[PDB]
Parts: C-alpha cells; structure tokens; sequence
C-alpha cells in the first residue's frame, strides 16, 4: 500500500511537531498541528458512506499515533491519519512558485474520478472525457460508476483524480491501471501531503490548497462549510 | 425558518435558558455533532447525532458562531444549522438538568414495566429490538440504507403503521431531521412514547404538553474524556463517559 | 384508512369485464397489460426498489383482481403490481374529450398562487417556476439531489404554507399521497403528475387533488419493447400527455 | 475487459438461437431463447443501485444485439447482455460432470485458511466465519452489516486470501476482471448465484475455478415468479449446480 510507504516518511517529519487539536468530522477531518515556526492544519476527506463501525483503537491520541494508522483497515483511523500526514506535509510544504486546469496536444481522453462540475464542464468541451462518481450524491447524466475505471483509466491520457482517493485506499488501483497516462493530477484538499512522498509513483502533479488563516478556517471546518474554508485557504498546484 | 415545527417551540424555551450561558467549542462532526458550554457553575456538553445521508450542502449561514446564534438555527432547513442547533439545545439542558427522580435503567425495561401489546419502533436499534421482538409485536422503521435489516419498514410505512401501535421507541435522531412532529401526530392510541438516545438530552419540560412519555437519553460524567472520543469517531467511548437514564415528561 | 384501500375497491368494480394477459415488476416501470371487448390497454406504476423489503409475492395465481387486491399491501412489489393494474383498469375506461394537452406549468397561476411545492425532483418544471414563484422542491433518492433539492421529512412542515402542489404520482405507490393531501391545509392548486398518475379522475373525486396529469400510451407494442428495455423515454414517447380536472 | 472476449465466443453459439422474450426487471434481468431442441431461460441480477439513467440504445432487440451490448458502460445494456448470454449458456450447458452441492462443502479445512467472501451471502457467512478467517465486502448499503468491509479494500485484502467466493453480480457491474487480478495467492476462486449461468469454457483460462449457479427445470412457472418479483418462487423452479472451470 502507497499509504503506509507515505506515513513512514511522514513520521520522520513529524519528530519536532506536537498535536494540538483534532476532529473526525464533516465535510473535512482535520488535525492542527504546532512547531517552533508556528502551527499548521491538515486536512482530510470523510466518507461517511465508508464507515462500517464508529470505533477507534487511539486511546492516547498523539501525531506519530494518528500517522501510524493511516495504512489502518478503520477509515476513521486512516482519515485522522492521512490529515495527521497533512498537517505535519502543510508545515513543512515550500509553496514560493506554486502554479494556480490549464494544466493540460499531448492529452486527447481525459479520466475525471470525483465529480468535479468546473472542471468537468472546462474540459468536456476540448477533449473526451470519462467521469467517474462513487456517491449518489453527485451523479450527473455523464457521471459513470467507480468499478469501470479498472476498464477505461488505462486508455486515457491523462487522470484528474480527487484527493479523496489517498484516504479510501483507491490511489494504488488508479496509479496502476494508468498505463498510458503522460499526466496524473491528485486535486482538492485531501492533496495537502508534501510532492517528495509521491516520488517514484506515476502522480505528476499535486493541486492542493495552504490554510491562510488557521482560526477563521477551523471556525468553518466545525461549522461544516466547505466555501467558508476553501476562502481561508489559497489554491496551489505543485509538481512531483 | 420552520416556525410550524416542535423544534421551533423548543428553541425558543432554550433561548431563554442560555442567557448566563457561554459557548465554549463546538463541532459538527461524525458520530456526533457537539456543543461544548460553560456556566458559572461549571460547563456542560451537548450532542446531537449527525446524519449524513440527510446533508445535501456543506454550507452554513452562521458567521460568528454564539449559542444563541446556534439554537435560533435549529428549525433551519438546513440540516448542519439544525443539528448544531439541537447540539446546543441538549447543551443547555445538560447544564440545568436534575437527575433526581430520573430512572436508571434501559429502555426495554421501561416497556416492561407497562402493559403493551404492538411496539413502533422508530430507528434500528438491534440490543432493543432483539429484547422487544421475541415479548411483543414490533415493527422497526429504518430511513437510513446502513441501519437496513430484511424486518426493517420503509419511514413512508410510518404514517399507516403509528396510529395502530400501543407504545412507541423513536430514536432522538427524530428531532434533528423533523420527524417527531409527524410521529407524535400519527401516535393515536399510543400511551408510551420514548424518545431514546444522546439526542434525547433535552429537558423535558421542553415536551410539556406534546404526546411524549419518556425521554431515554445519558449525561456525559468526564466532558475531556467524551470530548477526546468524540473527536475520534469512538461512540462506545463517549458511551463510557457518560450515565444512561430515562426520565418522565 | 388508506386511500390506495378505497380507489382498488372502486377499481376491482371496472375489472370485471377485463382480462390479465401479461405483467412485469421491472425497471423504470411496472407495467401490466389488460385485454376487453374494445382492445387492449397498459397500465404502469413507477418501481422504486430503494423501498423494496425482499422479494417475495404471495401472489400464487397472478389475475386482474388479485393483483389489485393487493395495491395497499405492506410489500412494494405487490403495491406495485397492484397500481399498475389499477392504471390498466384505468386506461381502459379512461375518457380524454375534456383533457387538456398542456404542461405542469402552464396550470398553475400567478393570480393567487404565491408559493409551490414540488414533490419529486423535475427539473424542467422546477427551473421554469423557481425565476417567478418561491419554490420548494423535495427528493428522497440521492440520485435526483439538486442545488435546490430538500428532504423529504420536510414535507411535513413546508406543506401547509404552500398556495400549490405538484407531486410526483410515484407519491401513491410509496403512499405519501395520504400525508401529502393531509398537509396541504392552504393548497388551492394540488397536481398528480407522472405516468402512475393514469388511475381515473373519478377515483380522486372528495379527495383535495385538483389535477391529473398523465400519459396514455398510443403504441401498447412499441411502448412494452422500451418498458422492458428500461428507456423511460422510449416509453414516453409511445404515449400522449394529458391534464384531466378531478 | 473478460466480458468482451465472453460476448465473441457467445455470438458465435447464438447463431442457431433466437430472442423469444426479454425484461430489465426485479430482482433478475431475463432473456427467454429459442432453438431446434426447445427453449432456454437466461438471468443476469439487476442492480439499480448502479443505474444513473434509464436509457438503451438498442432500437430493434435481437439475440445477437442484447450480447453485443454485454460490454457496455451502460449497466441496462450490460444486464441485458449477461442475461442473453446466460440466456445462450443454459440451451448448451453440459452438466454431466456438475456436483450438486453447496458451496461451503466446495472448501476444505487442510488447503484454505483465509476467505474472501465478495457479496453479503448470509448463508455462505454464517457457516465459513466459525471455521475460517472470512473478510466479507459488500458494495450495497441495504445489505451491509457492522461486520461487512467496503468494496474498495478488496484491492488490497483479495491478494492474502487463498480462497474466494463472489457473487456471480461480480460480471454484470464489471468487477470480475479486478479480483482476478488481484487472486495473487487464491488457490480456489468460486463465482456464485444465477448471474453464473454461463458456460464454464468461457472463463477457460482464466483464475475462476468453479461456477455455481442455477438451470431453470420449468421455464413458464419460473417466468410467473421473476414477473412477480419473488427470488425464492424462481429458485424453487430452478436446480443448482457446481461446474467445474
């Protein structure tokens, strides 16, 4: 599993960072985190829809703890892990020249997995594209199921994959079937862990975002508005 | 909002009570949402159980979060605003709760202790479901597809089924997505109405005069412990935390 | 006291002189075809599986009355199976001289009617009423989730500030219509509208429904090819739709 | 994709073969055939849990049309497809060698200690949890239980099994061909349930080891009960069998 080769690295990061406060709850799990530069948020998507049972083996709760059980068959342990991985990934992330879609000649079918409407609509435009969406949620009249990505994901030539796919496990299948991908983009806030951990995999580039204000952000993290922390937040795309 | 509701009678009575109360933390979390309060005699912890399949946005109008800004939220049509509301709700009532003549037992006791014969029961619950079903006839109603058995009715069952039961055990949940004004409606020849759950920390003279019994619900005894295990996702560790009881309305 | 209960008492009267020949509880329909003196007539009822308990039938011999005996039983797949048959019936007897050929939204007034609730997520007629009326619109299945889309345990509480109604007819196979007519204390304007809605006027008569807007299929054999491909479109467009005053 | 190669070698039996009746229907999708020697029922499940449109873009249905529409995106065609393939399977499956039995007794203590069970089979669970380690994945939420894992783990739990049994639905959403990839260790492979009944020299090749589905012995009393619905009526119309691949 590419999740439990990440935390690894992840714990060697996190040996002069201390857990300041957490939370498994919705839309984003998040865990804050404090250095001697200052303190730094990571985040992680929660899928509802994935949780079997509402239990956690941490009793001590610790940030080499929650990273520990990021490879964790729990999805509740594995999303405070991969957030855990954020937070110490957001402290240490150097975003000087980070990039802000016109990311894509070269490409001609696209594989989007994540109903994402703005950039769906941008794309079906120009090239052929094949979205993928687990949740009945967000089902379009385009969107097809998960389990036709192991047949169309190594036709494609390029993967717009979301962040959600590192914290249910769907990662290792995607990068594998990419055969023929020349571009693979992991996008939203659940791709806030440092490009050095994706060294070596077929993941091109990493369009995450960098929380520019820790309380006004975490007051909308609890109040459970998206918006409310994506506008505390600055958009960043960085390559691998 | 939804001025027509029980929910929007409740918060009014709330608000009245939260004047010398402060909100402390709150989070609208999995499994449940909570608001964390804090008195002059000390502070007190709400929950109110988070229902995902019900949330269609993650938005919320609150700016500056306040515990009356998030009670006068709980008859919102949107679910986050009411289940934060209600969190806060259950907050202030377990700061001026009294336990005294409070039962301490488990809700098919309760049942036990009266003479039923046809039991509604909203929400599977299988430790109270396994107990009732093999002494009476039950009948579980599920809205949630995870919750789903092969004995388990649709909610648009409820309708027809309430008014020819004798006693009724619906899940606290009731009160956040808006049930509990049409199961107390259809509830016609019932004499035993329990509302059981974390959700259930209301007080009960919040339920003065509606059709409810009961109120099967816990106090949270150590607020860091619960805090901690509601934070990670653990229920029987906030359950751990925390006294059941079942109080009369 | 359901109200499926009374309309299969007056409808299991017309099915007298009918005859089953054939049925399928299948997707997106139910469907089941009855055979008179006069010709043949389709009947449909929207299936809904997210409902459905287990599959199983106590229907032994399938027939016309049975299966209409049946329309307010607790399995969905007989409930099912039963409206289907109560709009075969229906389609059968039905008399369209005094139907109107218009749309859902041209029914409705600005007159008097400030405020409109749509059970079941239609999105043509919610974005031609959402630029001029308040809207309120209410889904159960995630699939159909909007922008706009409410729960449906909601419904209750919205109801009976709404001046008007348009439900989806898949309202009278899961039986929300009782509750839906019950709630719609101000409701001036209350319109069944889908292919479920085929069931007759007369059968909603003391009811507060005002409308019935429906479809009757005008190509039995074209129109069973596409019900038993599962195109709702390729069905839709074997049929003609009407507005029938109740 | 493993059902584009099956459709090949199935058009090539439905030559001789013509569609009688078909419906995209509850529980099971069926496709009713015909030949010289009499007629055959074939069945796919439906699961409308994966429908997010009701659309088919076949105009004139035919036997060869439903099979070349097996390897579809649209889950409707591929249903369709299944059952017509099944349909085709049961006019020439030979079942001289297949053992009537259960699917539990197919394993044995001495060769199988972790099973992998794709598709809540309470039955199938019930009797292999108390004597080996079982790991059960489930994709619908109706019949999940706080025992049951998510459809995703199986990429990483179905390479430390060594035995699998998956609900023969596997072929018509599309999820056979990952867990066959990834039966790196899988010593026994069994594709159960109605939806298994194609023929076992189709999947010639592949990790599939054995099939248990179902012949219908009374094809109108079994079309009766798949129009009204009931699994069990279909399946006491039916004889269930274990073929070996």
């Amino acid at each position: 599993m590419l999740l439990s080769r990440i935390k690894k690295k992840a714990m060697e990061l996190a040996e002069d960072l201390k857990l300041v406060d957490f939370s498994f709850g919705l839309p984003y799990t998040w865990v804050l985190v404090e250095g001697i530069e200052g303190r730094a948020l990571g985040v992680a998507m929660t899928l509802p829809e994935e949780v079997q049972r509402y239990t956690n083996s941490i009793e001590e709760p610790s940030l080499l703890e929650f990273i520990d059980k990021a490879d964790s068959l729990n999805i509740i342990e594995r999303t405070l892990g991969v957030a855990a991985i954020n937070a110490v990934s957001q402290y240490y992330i150097d975003l000087r020249e980070a990039k802000w879609t016109e990311l894509i000649d070269e490409i001609k079918r696209i594989a989007i997995i994540g109903n994402m409407p703005p950039v769906v609509r941008t794309l079906k435009e120009k090239y052929e594209v094949y979205v993928f969406e687990r949740n009945m949620k967000l089902w379009d009249r385009d969107t097809y199921s998960d389990t036709l990505e192991y047949h169309i994901l190594p036709e494609v030539d390029g993967i717009i994959a979301s962040a959600s796919c590192i914290v249910n496990g769907t990662l290792d299948m995607i990068l594998d079937r990419a055969k023929k991908a020349k571009l693979i983009v992991i996008t939203g806030p659940t791709g806030q862990l440092l490009p050095e951990f994706l060294k070596g995999t077929k993941v091109t580039h990493l369009a995450s975002m960098k929380v520019t204000n820790i309380e006004k952000a975490l007051v909308k993290l609890k109040l459970g508005s998206f918006k409310g922390f994506e506008s505390e937040s600055i958009k960043y795309v960085i390559e691998v």
